[PDB]
């Protein structure tokens, strides 16, 4: 449920928003248009979860490497603009894209990670990276520290995994092997070996995160800090006499980021399509509305030819496009999800000690290929599972939640058909079978009964219509058709609050006739309760 005439647009929280709600209130008074832009936490794995549903925001902001992945999954529109627009943007950054050989996003800047040094602690910044642990204890003798970056998200981490020839999935023949990972090799160990060399050591934490090493860099506690073109003005508001150079060698190897690519997605199930199609047209490819951005948190290199020369003799954008050069462009495969998990966990695993480095590589070797380990990004319905796991729904396997039983051809079809989302344990997608339904269903309106109300008060208290309204069967819990919503209006038969959720009943258990029994199947103690809820959606 989007609303026509007017666009949401979502945007990471460090990539300025603020600057992009300028060139948005410029098209409010120009055009009329509310355009609201928000920036929600976690809105990477947040945007799956809501656009398989219909919903989400009209405008997704991103690096290309997640857009691949929601297109897949039927979540992007694909665009394609003019004949004369695609060239006033670099060829290189639409492959970054286009996935299938389709147009999935607008391009918009270049990112890549570079060294941040203070130059009033540290004259000239380190080559290479094993002189740092030398560099640390000279700077731990005055009172600060030599380097402090985000440990907790291995996008920053990749340049040295990657450096001694570490590699995320084998590009070969125009193909990603995703049977060839390269998260485990030589190179890859040696880089992340080094990392935990410098926690052992303790000349870094392995709890720092993006903050921590921020408020460290700005206020002049560490020497050098590794960060990306959003975080320039942060400093720039501080009196850090800061520098952005290259980054350190490693083994004599140069750092190979990750290169990003931020593109803007146009939601598959937003009205205002084409609406939104000429705002980033007309309104952020253009010099202005990318200066605004800009003012606010830096963008780095940008894909407009015309605004990227006026600032390409930045000595700040010089270093950023030479780290990108050395680096590699992030492939656009739906398995990249998976990929940035088992590296996540890899890299904290590794960094806290919580496992050998070894054995942080070796797990995430396995888990870069895998489908449900990551907990954020999993199949919810059962098309989503069996279209992920390229398996039809007569030859799935799943069990049911509570007695663990393997649900039948017609139970696994009555999980679809109301609308019941997959429930994971042991990483292990479940379903639930007819019995266990039906059971603790009524066992929920046993002891979570609240309230009932006729629909005509629930609308005029939720001050919604009845139709807009999720009401499930009380015995069945199939979601009522509008139909079956207005049989409760014209019969006058209250919906009743089990746990506060709204229910009723359907056209097949609005009788249910005598010839059956009532419900006794199975197969504080309220676990039960906490399960079906997982199963018809966590309020
Ligand atoms: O760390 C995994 C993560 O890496 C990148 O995320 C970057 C984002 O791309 C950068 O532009 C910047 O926002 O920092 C993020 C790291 O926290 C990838 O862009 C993203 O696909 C992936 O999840
Ligand atoms: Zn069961
Ligand atoms: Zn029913």
């Amino acid at each position: 449920k989007i609303e026509e005439g007017k666009l949401v647009i979502w945007i990471n929280g460090d990539k300025g928003y603020n600057g992009l709600a300028e060139v948005g209130k410029k098209f409010e008074k120009d055009t009329g248009i509310k355009v609201t832009v928000e920036h929600p936490d976690k809105l990477e794995e947040k945007f799956p979860q809501v656009a398989a549903t219909g919903d989400g925001p009209d405008i997704i902001f991103w690096a290309h490497d997640r857009f691949g992945g929601y297109a897949q999954s039927g979540l992007l529109a694909e665009i394609t603009p003019a004949a004369a627009f695609q060239d006033k943007l670099y060829p290189f950054t639409w492959d970054a894209v286009r996935y299938n050989g389709k147009l999935i996003a607008y391009p918009i800047a270049v990112e890549a990670l570079s060294l941040i040094y203070n130059k009033d602690l540290l004259p000239n910044p380190p080559k290479t990276w094993e002189e740092i642990p030398a560099l640390d204890k000279e700077l731990k003798a005055k009172g600060k520290s030599a380097l402090m970056f985000n440990l907790q998200e291995p996008y920053f981490t990749w340049p040295l995994i990657a450096a001694d020839g570490g590699y995320a999935f084998k590009y070969e023949n125009g193909k990603y092997d995703i049977k060839d990972v390269g998260v485990d090799n030589a190179g890859a160990k040696a880089g992340l070996t080094f990392l935990v060399d410098l926690i052992k050591n303790k000349h870094m934490n392995a709890d720092t995160d993006y903050s921590i090493a921020e408020a460290a860099f700005n206020k002049g506690e560490t020497a050098m800090t590794i960060n990306g073109p959003w975080a320039w003005s942060n400093i720039d508001t501080s009196a850090v006499n800061y520098g952005v150079t290259v980054l350190p060698t490693f083994k004599g190897q140069p750092s190979k980021p990750f290169v990003g690519v931020l593109s803007a997605g146009i939601n598959a199930a937003s009205p205002n399509k084409e609406l939104a199609k000429e705002f980033l047209e007309n309104y952020l490819l253009t010099d202005e509305g990318l200066e605004a951005v800009n003012k606010d948190k830096p963008l780095g290199a940008v894909a407009l030819k015309s605004y990227e020369e006026e600032l390409a003799k930045d000595p700040r954008i010089a270093a950023t496009m030479e780290n990108a050069q050395k680096g590699e462009i992030m492939p656009n495969i739906p398995q990249m999800s998976a990929f940035w998990y088992a590296v996540r966990t890899a890299v904290i695993n590794a960094a806290s000690g919580r496992q050998t480095v070894d054995a942080a590589l070796a797990a995430a070797q396995t888990n870069a290929a895998a489908m449900f380990k990551n907990p954020a990004e999993r199949p919810r319905k059962l098309h989503e599972l069996s279209s992920a796991l390229e398996i039809p729904y007569d030859e799935l396997r799943l069990n049911c939640v509570y007695c663990k039983g393997q649900l039948t051809e017609t139970e696994v079809l009555d999980f679809a058909f109301t609308d019941l989302t997959i429930v994971y344990r042991d990483d292990t997608p479940h379903g639930v079978c007819t019995k266990c339904l039906r059971f603790y269903s009524k066992v929920s309106e046993f002891r979570w009964y609240r309230y009932s109300v006729y629909g005509t008060t629930l609308e005029k208290l939720t001050n919604k219509g009845i139709s807009d309204l999720l009401i499930r069967c009380i015995t069945c819990q199939r979601p009522l058709s509008p139909e079956e919503k207005q049989r409760h209006l014209d019969k006058k038969k209250r919906f009743h609050n089990i746990g506060g959720r709204w229910t009723g009943r359907c056209i097949a258990c609005w009788r249910r006739p005598r010839t059956e029994t009532q419900v006794g199947s199975s197969g504080a103690a309220e676990s039960s309760e906490l399960t079906l809820q997982e199963l018809l959606g966590e309020e």
